[PDB]
């Protein structure tokens, strides 16, 4: 048909690739894959089109909410006696006047309410109407309390004053389209049994450029002792040798994998490519017979011999080493049992010391090792560990998943094992845990338990462990697809986070796959997202051609070039009017060309500049200013800035105000990527090149208090100082805690009001100078310094009891190829700036001795 040829032409735009190369792909699993999930996009459309045109609005305009309703103390101290004060604005006549009405009413009204109070206001002089937020694309149109909203819960915590107009539902319904999601073309034996040993025929290898290792793993861990093939000239690459293994067959998980990689000698070994099969397919049965395995090039910095934690399957390009592999082939088709024979054959198969030893147990880290006497010891007690669920992550890790008994004990101790909260259900999702079992456990968790906005506050974890999924089609896809299509702030950065990665060949087969899907079901924003990526694409082309051609011009020379470029029709219509990737509520109307610019520094970045075309785009901001980076890795940043925005969260919810500022950075490819301008902030540098006594003179530290003092005089110093003092101690505790790279004067930024903030992540985990500028803007011994110090110590308590929390963070991170984070030997650093193996106290006089260097 035409829908579907026009919605394939769109589709390739926007995931990079062509429809029809998933087409050619004659892979079982990759077919199955592209029709099974259309189950998931089915649900979302049902449920978008479930209750009127209702659903459809508060699919594309969610409300942005925080999780909990209920206010920390300082935040409704804030509130006139527990109340706000709201202007509600109104367009009347056809010039547009807008007509403010004031209120002030109960935090905690809904919508609704505050629509009918601002009615009641306005007349004196029904349910039709819907509350926007001025100056972006935001809508109330949930029955939430007020001050539940983001937007709210921020006017109240900046003292700014909420800024929202009345529009009639009709007229947003209007602008909702009729979305119809068309239904694509390409849509219309024994068990255990056997008894035996594993073993592989490893026949030859072609495209080779020596001796063949192997093994049998379990995630990270190995099954049986590796395995060496006879050594053989690279000249002639024929093995046709037979690998036996110290693991009866049925005694294989199911998600058994065999790890191979290709060494030489020099003595000296060195891997050369590597490869990873699944021993069981996506249907559950056990591979037989000949495989051609296409092995990927070594990732830098190789410890073993061996890559297990890698992706699984045959390289894209089979112009790459391959390799010749046969399995044994039995009676019939061998499958992986019935959870019912399953638990047939479990079935066939304590003091208060020790209990809160259990308890101790559970409350360790996630990195602290645990001993095999532990082990052994939670497997004895593994029944009354269901009484403490969070101990579940070491118990799995306690088992030997070489013993089908075993496993399918564990499996029964899952199928009915209490759901525990999602900060400690994705653990249970990283690379140590690949059990199908455990992972649709924590899948189930996650879908009980997890808001949509904690789902936004995790969403690149849980893409990023999206790679350590055996199969294509499984649960937490699934279930991530039916959260992005049916929350479009959602899908919005699941999109954009898949789409970042797509230049990867690794997960270009199931991101490719994914994306599809998405795009199929998403509705009308893929024109929006085929916008943002037209513009996108042209950014890094002048980008590109500014970094190569004209690399080594003048400033003025390549502002000229830019200016030129950044005109041709051509350009300025793909660059000019579309959502802003970092927050698709903001439109980005003409390019304000007067105001953009290359930021010389490194890497030639953009400074591009917006006019907000929000009716009412003066009470939020009337230009939208961005950063477009092609040149240095942002993914590192992304996540420090999420660090960042959960330990202001976790400061603010326990009752210490230190306003931190997690600003906007979305990597949308290879090491191209947005950030968020800062209004009206300078660097510490700026501030000192400013205010420096003369064009050839030192640049002194004392003067940034005498810059603040003059940019705040009067009531107003005394609150820019406890401004700058609360975000420079939490920036001190954030830096200190996380590693981050070398600060210096350039790296930090302060705004008018005094706000402190940082910049440029480089390097993390591989002393925060406090320039006598910050100590003398906080005033050595002064009650100011004094109230820094507890505010310091009390955060890094703070941090220290989500500890659990931040390391499996990093531990799902893990899997993105970023540099400063290869290794759970990288992430150690936290456990040690964090004193986990030590006591409260103890870890107290750590951070004192600390910060006192
Ligand atoms: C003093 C005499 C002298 O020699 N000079 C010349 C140099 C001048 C100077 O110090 N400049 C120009 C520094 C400066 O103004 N900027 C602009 C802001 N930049 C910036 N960088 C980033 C960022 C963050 N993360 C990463 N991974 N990369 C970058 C980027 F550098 F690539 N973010 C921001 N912002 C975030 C906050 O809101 C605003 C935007 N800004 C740094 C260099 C002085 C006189």
């Amino acid at each position: 048909n035409r829908e579907e040829k026009i919605l394939n032409r769109e589709i390739g735009f926007a995931i990079g690739m062509p429809v029809c190369e998933f087409d050619m792909v004659k892979d079982p699993e990759v077919q199955d894959f592209r029709r099974n999930i259309l189950n998931v996009c089915k649900e979302a459309v049902d449920l978008r089109d479930l209750n009127s045109p209702h659903s459809r609005a508060m699919y594309v305009y969610p409300p942005n909410v925080e999780s909990s309703p209920e206010l920390p103390k300082h935040i409704y101290n804030k509130l006139d006696k527990g109340q706000i004060i709201v202007v509600i604005w109104v367009i009347v006549s056809p010039n547009n006047d807008k007509q403010k009405y004031t209120l002030k009413i109960n935090h905690d009204c809904v919508p609704e309410q505050v629509i009918a109070e601002a009615i009641r206001k306005k007349t004196r002089s029904q349910g039709k109407y819907i509350l926007k937020v001025c100056g972006c694309d935001e809508y109330f149109l949930e029955k939430y309390p007020l001050s539940q909203y983001k937007y709210i819960r921020s006017c109240i915590m900046l003292g700014r004053m909420p800024n929202l107009m009345l529009m009639a539902k009709e007229s947003l319904y209007s602008q909702l389209p009729m979305d119809c999601f068309t239904m694509p073309s390409y849509s219309r034996k024994s068990l255990w049994v056997i008894n035996s040993a594993l073993r592989i025929k490893i026949l030859c290898a072609t495209y080779v450029n020596i001796y063949v290792r192997t093994g049998i793993y379990h995630g990270g861990e190995p099954l049986c002792d590796n395995v060496n093939t006879q050594r053989v000239p690279c000249s002639n690459p024929r093995w046709n040798e037979w690998l036996n293994y110290d693991i009866y067959i049925p005694d294989l998980p199911r998600a058994a994998r065999l790890c191979l990689s290709i060494c030489s000698v020099k003595e000296e070994h060195c891997p050369l490519a590597w490869g990873n099969i699944n021993l069981f397919d996506y249907t559950d049965t056990l591979v037989s017979g000949k495989m051609a395995l296409n092995l990927w090039p070594v990732p830098h910095g190789l410890e073993d011999l061996l890559n297990p934690i890698g992706v699984t399957g045959s390289n894209p390009n089979k112009e790459t080493p391959c390799l010749e592999l046969e399995f044994d082939w039995f009676s019939s088709v061998v499958k992986f049992p019935d959870m019912s024979v399953i638990e047939e054959h479990a079935n066939w198969s304590l003091r208060e010391n020790d209990k809160e030893q259990l308890k101790a147990i559970s409350t360790r880290d996630p990195l602290s090792e645990i001993t095999e006497q532990e082990k052994d010891f939670l497997w004895s007690h593994r029944h009354y560990c269901v009484t403490i669920p969070e101990i579940l992550p070491k118990l799995l890790l306690s088992v030997k998943w070489n013993s089908r008994d075993e496993v399918a004990q564990m499996y029964c101790l899952v199928k009915d094992w209490p759901p525990i909260k999602p900060e400690q259900a994705m653990e249970l999702l990283d690379c140590n845990y690949p059990d199908p079992m455990v992972r649709g456990f924590a899948v189930r968790c996650l879908e009980k338990y997890l808001t949509d906005d904690k789902l936004s506050q995790y969403l690149i974890q849980l893409v990023q462990v999206l790679k350590y999924e055996q199969y294509l089609d499984n649960l937490l896809v699934r279930f991530l697809l039916k959260k992005a299509l049916t929350n479009q702030r959602i899908g919005h950065f699941f999109f954009w986070h898949l789409k970042s990665e797509m230049h990867n060949k690794t997960v270009s087969q199931r991101f490719g796959l994914l994306l599809e899907s998405y795009c199929r079901a998403c509705g009308m924003y893929l024109k929006h997202l085929n916008r943002q990526v037209e513009a996108m694409e042209k950014l890094i082309n002048l980008t590109d051609i500014l970094k190569q051609e004209k690399k080594d011009e003048t400033q003025k020379v390549q502002m000229k070039f830019l200016v030129e470029q950044m005109r041709r029709p051509d350009f300025m219509d793909a660059l000019q009017g579309f959502l802003s990737p970092l927050n698709p509520a903001h439109q980005l109307g003409n390019l304000r060309l007067e105001e953009c610019r290359i930021m010389s520094s490194a890497k030639r970045p953009l400074w591009l500049n917006w006019e907000n075309p929000d009716i009412m785009s003066e009470l939020l901001f009337q230009n939208n200013e961005i950063i477009f980076k092609n040149g240095d890795d942002l993914r590192q940043d992304m996540l420090t800035l999420q660090i960042i925005r959960i330990m202001e969260n976790i400061w603010q919810n326990q009752g210490l105000d230190l306003r931190m500022l997690p600003y906007g950075c979305l990597s949308i490819g290879d090491c191209v990527g947005l950030i968020e301008v800062v209004r009206n902030s300078h660097t510490i540098m700026q501030i000192q090149c400013k205010g420096g006594l003369k064009g050839a003179l030192q640049f002194n530290s004392h003067t940034l208090h005498q810059w603040l003092k003059d940019k705040n005089k009067g009531e107003i110093y005394d609150a820019a100082i406890d401004l700058f003092t609360r975000s420079c101690a939490g920036y001190c505790v954030a830096t200190f805690i996380l590693g981050i790279g070398d600060r210096h004067n350039s790296n930090i930024m302060v705004k008018d009001d005094g706000q402190l903030f940082h910049i440029d992540f480089g390097h993390f985990l591989d002393p925060f100078v406090l320039t006598q500028d910050f100590l003398i803007v906080i005033s050595t011994k002064t009650r100011e310094f004094e109230r820094f110090q507890e505010m310091c110590y009390k955060a890094y308590l703070a941090i220290r009891q989500h500890a659990n929390l931040f390391i499996n963070l990093f531990s799902m991170m893990l899997g993105s190829g970023m540099p400063e984070l290869q290794s759970f030997d990288d992430i150690a650093y936290i456990r040690k700036t964090l004193a986990l193996d030590k006591t409260e106290q103890e870890a107290l006089e750590y951070f004192m001795k600390q910060m006192n260097d």
